[PDB]
């Protein structure tokens, strides 16, 4: 086998947002020149794609050329303290490293040989991103600017979308106004704030604002299976993102999905917020802290392991990040034979995980 991960692993990709290596192999497969060696099939891109990696010191938009399938006589499965969770061959490599005055020094292991205690390299900022132009009755931006995400923002954070009815509810008066005053801008259609018997709601009765709000990707209301962030929102720029997460957080954030929980993470990860995911039961919770409890540096040009509060001393002396050092928690050999993907890149490397890690293939 090659250097490959688990056909579930997510990767952010401009062509197609935040997907499962699999899928995306699925969509890539024979699409230009194509290889064939047993159980291996490797395929040349007529037209390379952009995912995101680790280039300059920045975590960036880069091309991909090459996608991969084969198979694995078994998998190396990581989990960390933050939550992220890697399923991967055992040649595949992570990065540890430490931080020192002159940045981040790297070091390759692979993933058979991580131990509980390494510091593996994990993303905490995400640049890039570019302005989504959108698809008569109610009127509607045809980009995805700042003021229709705040918007979306308040929707998803505490609205629903009964029949063809959109429903907020809060105290804190002047936000409802901003958002019925945000929907006359962009829509043309307002509400009234009926004081419900509960709390303060607004209320807007439009059967064809529901409709193309649903079209965007807008769940119709938080405690469903399905509860995705709208895609576009993880190919915007940031500012973007910054107006609908800090309408979304008036911080803990709970969910059945999955999915959307892993996809917050790499909401926030775009902002270079610090989150953290833990799973209750059933249910996922998203826990928005900016790094760890201890960081690895070098101090001498000698390695060391500093609490927070001494590592913030230390690095406001030097000057200070895209990347960021995750404590490993888990190791786990299974020993069950699975296909397994690969994308090659320029750099080597690329950003995926159930949250933004650097994985180097
Ligand atoms: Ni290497
Ligand atoms: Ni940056
Ligand atoms: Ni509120």
């Amino acid at each position: 086998s090659g250097k490959a991960v688990d056909g579930d692993t997510l990767v952010l990709t401009k062509e197609f947002g935040l997907i499962k290596i699999k899928e995306l192999y699925e969509k890539l497969d024979g699409k230009g020149r194509k290889i064939v060696e047993g159980n291996e099939e490797w395929t040349e891109l007529e037209k390379p794609i952009t995912v995101y990696g680790y280039k300059d010191g920045k975590i960036v938009e880069i091309k991909a050329t090459h996608v991969y399938k084969g198979v694995s006589s078994g998998m190396v499965e990581i989990r960390t303290r933050t939550g992220r969770k890697i399923k991967v061959t055992p040649i595949h490599r992570l990065f540890t490293g430490r931080v020192t005055k002159d940045g981040l020094i790297l070091k390759e292991v692979m993933a058979m040989h991580v131990k509980p205690g390494d510091r593996i390299a994990v993303v905490k900022k995400i640049d890039g991103g570019e302005y989504i132009k959108l698809d008569g009755e109610i009127k509607v931006p045809e980009i995805l600017n700042e003021e229709l995400a705040e918007f979306l923002g308040y929707l998803m954070a505490n609205g629903t979308l009964k029949s063809g009815i959109i429903e907020i509810y809060c105290d804190d008066e002047s936000l409802l106004e901003r958002v019925n005053s945000l929907s006359l801008k962009l829509f043309g259609v307002g509400g009234r704030i009926v004081q419900k018997v509960d709390g303060k709601a607004l209320v807007i009765q439009s059967k064809p604002l529901v409709d193309v709000l649903r079209r965007l990707g807008v769940p119709e209301d938080k405690k469903v299976e399905n509860w995705k962030v709208p895609r576009e929102l993880l190919l915007s720029p940031s500012n973007v993102v910054r107006a609908f997460v800090n309408a979304y957080i008036k911080v803990e954030i709970t969910l059945a999905s999955e999915e959307g929980a892993y996809e917050l993470s790499y909401l926030f990860a775009k902002l270079g917020i610090y989150v953290t995911i833990s799973k209750s039961g059933e249910y996922y919770k998203v826990r928005v802290s900016g790094n760890l409890d201890t960081i690895p540096v070098e101090v001498n040009g000698m390695p060391k392991v500093l609490p927070y509060e001494d590592f913030r001393k230390f690095a406001k002396s030097i000057g200070l990040q895209h990347i960021i050092f995750d404590e490993v928690i888990d190791v786990r050999y299974i020993p069950e034979p699975q296909e397994v993907y690969d994308v090659t890149t320029e750099t080597h490397n690329f950003v995926g995980g159930n949250m933004p890690t650097l994985l180097h293939n």
